[PDB]
């Protein structure tokens, strides 16, 4: 049966599920790991001890433990992340979309879901990989890791709790999917493993770790970089937020593992009650735990890692959105409100700054305030909101995403660089937001061809072309069958993604990303002699 | 006679001198001073002993020792400056042009010549105050101060060369106005003291010398302020270059008396071959022997002073041309020369970046950088050649003269700002060079009326206008009899003063000057720590 399936854990029983006028099958929900409950809380993942009779794949699985926006109670636009499924520990769970009738040996697309490694499931309705796999004849697997405390609660040097055991279960299910999705009509050879914001730094960590680069082919990295300042925590720093968590649960702090034998105690929620209350500052885009820089899933400081041509060698399309910084302003700058033009005092505007860039000294504040201000007119609330929407953006995801496709298109086999600007016309946020984090993924996953969700012709148009822009450099490692110039470190290229004919363009925010990638780290490391 | 007048010091014989279809009387060449020769060079001035007879004032005086731009041997452009009579250490003189018929008492205006303390002549044909005295009906008086290490070698607490005194002649020279100019004509108690670049630093340090601020009731500075990086050195600086003076002449070092006393004994040349071999760094708009913040003509630091409304209240006009660097990159910047575009190398960029702020360290180069580049269009060699322009201008004039102003216009009595942005049609220099340093002197003086010199009818329109503008501020402290707007603090106005019909703005560079005023200074206090 076409829904029927048998793999080298046991067998798997599907799902038809209707798309487009049409049909494809679904296995939601199959096991890739033994569920991390119990004493296995923070350790690393286990693969699945197979099974034998036919596991029910035709339901979403549980969705892991996670801080649950509750923000703007009923608002559709933050609800719409939310876990849609009961939250559990047991939720290291795969689902895969497969064209019908089953293909013989197509293109496998894998999504890592990323709220900033705190958050995330792979049952959302923006996450619904059956569009894409119908329309471009893809399987689509999205799988689904700890995040968290529970998946990145770091004690390095413990065995417990090493840090980095969301990043296993990512890279468990790759090996899943290496090893069973042949059987599904996928080629484990054409596996192009893509993700969003700290997906994207997860999907660049696997292209680091050596342990990752042999289980897929290619890579799609959006809105994210291993190198993102929220991305990782040396282990020191990871090793603090432990401890403090623990401390605002009253744990024996007297060892690793009394420490860990009461994290263990825990209810989940009650990790999930104090979670942000142990990042070191008042900031905005910074999670608590991340992964750490370990020396075994990262051999040494990514920076090194980039410069030394460490890491695997492939092709990857890559890209930032226009507003990145929205979000964050949004939920922790003062003065932002959803319900307002959210025009910032200067004076607010300098609260902002410093909560965007907590590592910096005054004079650092003071490098950003003059680089982002226009002196001729700074009292404009309007340009203090976008002034402070691009500080956010470009300090955290697209200068950091700039360094590392330079760093990587010295040594890749090609780089592929898309600007998303283009606001969906049925956005619900306020307009001052533009276009924001996450919302690009929409149209990847093809959401835009649902006339349900009222989307505009043109913008089903950007959908099918994104897709095919994704599932086409899935296949040939390039997006083209108007040509998406390849990024070379020397033209710069990048392309629009909107309604409008696509234009290329040169050194994306260069000005803004010599201050971020050059000058401000060296003014930081000056000032502190 | 209307050429004879008895002054308190003696007569004097004037001669009466054609100009414009008409005629004024002229006393050129009036001794402020006793000649400063022998063991009295380096010494304070002295008044003119009186004298009995008429002094003969039909010719020009003899200009002190200086050093002769050389540069470009024959070309107008550059020789047009040069001393255009016998130089001589007996140079303390002064001219008066009067209109005719003598006036009974009318305004008076005290020309200051500016060449970076190291040149300058009241007798240029550029300094003829004859069309603005015939036209202005105004009485002008051009003086003459040493320069070089003649005027402003500084061994402080000597009393043979204290340092400062050529900024004593200056004062003496508007003593002596002070007291004879009501002879002539003038009113001594509606004296307007103006100058341009050195000029415009001495007027305003006349305005915060208490000793000073007596003798004139308002000020006109053109592209110089008392506060510009190049206008002073502290009294330890001023006594290094003393002492390397002497030992590019091979003095006993051994004491002051001893280096004085050997200084006295070399001609006049001697000093001059070797006055540039002791500037301290390799650099460009730095000049030799310039005033030192001695304690004596200035209490305390320009900047104590000018925080502390410790100067003249009264009011001033003041202003920049639009490029004021040109002609300091051409003369020693790498990659300028006079018969070319000179369109400049990122590497040339870099060297003239270094040259222009000397006493930064690397991360201050870099802000210097970051800020003046276009990193989008970077080895673009027109944007590098003006984005040097801009840094010289900009650090050497523009930013340390809105310093100036917005520190002055919180205690002063009126303050109107000018923008000067006109490239004379009949200029001998290259057009990159755009309107350049000590451009405006020729408008200001009138000489857009002689057709002989070619200039446009809307030239000699913005000449008549200009000097109506400086004319009438002199003798009501309003450039207005198209209002040219007060500037304050808060509005920031200015205006342009080109041929166009003139437009008000706001914030004469705030970009920038945010840059060189207050990010820059305090980047080069942190990173020293
Ligand atoms: C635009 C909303 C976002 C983005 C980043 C974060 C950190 C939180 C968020 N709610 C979220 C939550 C779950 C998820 O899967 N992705 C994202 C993307
Ligand atoms: C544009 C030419 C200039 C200006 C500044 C300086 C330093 C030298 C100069 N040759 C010079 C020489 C003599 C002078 O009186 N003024 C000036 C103004």
């Amino acid at each position: 049966s076409e829904l029927l399936v048998n793999t080298k854990s046991g067998k798997v029983m599907g799902t038809r599920v209707p798309v487009l006028s049409s049909h494809i099958s679904a296995f939601l929900g199959i096991p890739f790991a033994e569920p991390p409950v119990g004493n296995m809380r923070f350790r690393r993942p286990e693969p699945k001890k197979p099974w034998s009779g036919v596991w029910n794949a035709s339901t979403y699985p549980n969705n892991c433990q996670q801080y649950v926006d509750e923000q703007f109670p009923g608002f559709s636009g933050s609800e719409m992340w939310n876990p849609n499924r009961e939250m559990s520990e047991d939720c290291l769970y795969l689902n895969i979309w497969v064209p019908s009738p089953r293909p013989k040996s197509t293109t496998v697309m894998v999504w890592i879901y990323g709220g900033g490694f705190y958050s995330g499931s792979s049952t959302l309705d923006v996450y619904n990989g059956k569009y894409l796999a119908y329309t471009e004849e893809v399987v689509l697997v999205s799988l689904s890791y700890r995040v968290g405390a529970f998946g990145f609660l770091a004690l390095h040097g413990s065995q417990e709790a090493p840090g980095n055991v969301g990043l296993l279960d990512q890279r468990m299910a790759l090996q899943w999917v290496h090893d069973n999705i042949q059987f599904f009509g996928g080629d484990p050879k054409t596996v192009t493993i893509f993700g969003e914001s700290a997906g994207g730094a997860s999907v660049g960590m696997h292209i680091l770790s050596p342990g990752s680069r042999d289980l897929f082919r290619r890579a799609i990295l959006q809105s994210g970089s291993p190198n993102c300042p929220w991305a990782s925590v040396s282990v020191a720093e990871g090793r603090r937020r432990a401890v403090e968590l623990g401390r605002n649960l009253n744990c024996n702090l007297n060892s690793d593992e009394e420490l860990i034998h009461c994290l263990r105690e825990k209810k989940p929620q009650e990790l999930i009650d104090v979670e942000w209350n142990v990042l070191p500052f008042d900031s905005i885009f910074r999670f608590s735990f991340v992964p750490v820089i370990d020396g075994e899933f990262f051999p040494t400081s990514l920076e090194s890692m980039l410069n030394s041509g460490n890491f695997k060698k492939t092709q990857i399309l890559l890209g930032v959105n226009k507003d990145e910084g929205s979000f964050f302003l949004l939920y922790g700058a003062p003065g932002f409100s959803k319900d307002s033009e959210s025009k910032i005092s200067r004076e607010d505007f300098m609260s902002g700054v410093k909560l965007s860039v907590p590592h910096a000294n005054d004079l650092g504040l003071d490098a950003v305030t003059l680089q982002y201000t226009d002196w001729m007119d700074d009292n404009n609330g309007i340009k203090n909101r976008d002034g402070l929407d691009d500080i956010v953006g470009d300090h955290n995801v697209i200068c950091p995403l700039m360094h590392f496709v330079n760093k990587y298109t010295k040594f890749g086999n090609g780089t592929y660089l898309y600007f998303f600007n283009h606001r969906a016309s049925n956005l619900v946020w306020p307009e001052w937001m533009g276009v924001i984090h996450g919302y690009e993924i929409e149209f990847v996953f093809g959401l835009p061809l649902v006339k349900e969700l009222n989307y505009t012709a043109e913008e089903e148009a950007l959908s099918r072309r994104i897709m095919h822009y994704w599932a086409t450099f899935a296949k040939t490692g390039n997006p083209n069958e108007s040509k998406w110039p390849l990024f070379t470190t020397k033209e710069q290229k990048f392309i629009d993604l909107n309604t409008e004919p696509m234009k290329v363009h040169q050194r994306l925010r260069v000005q803004m990303c010599v201050f971020w990638n050059q000058f401000l780290p060296k003014l930081l490391n000056a000032t502190a002699c």
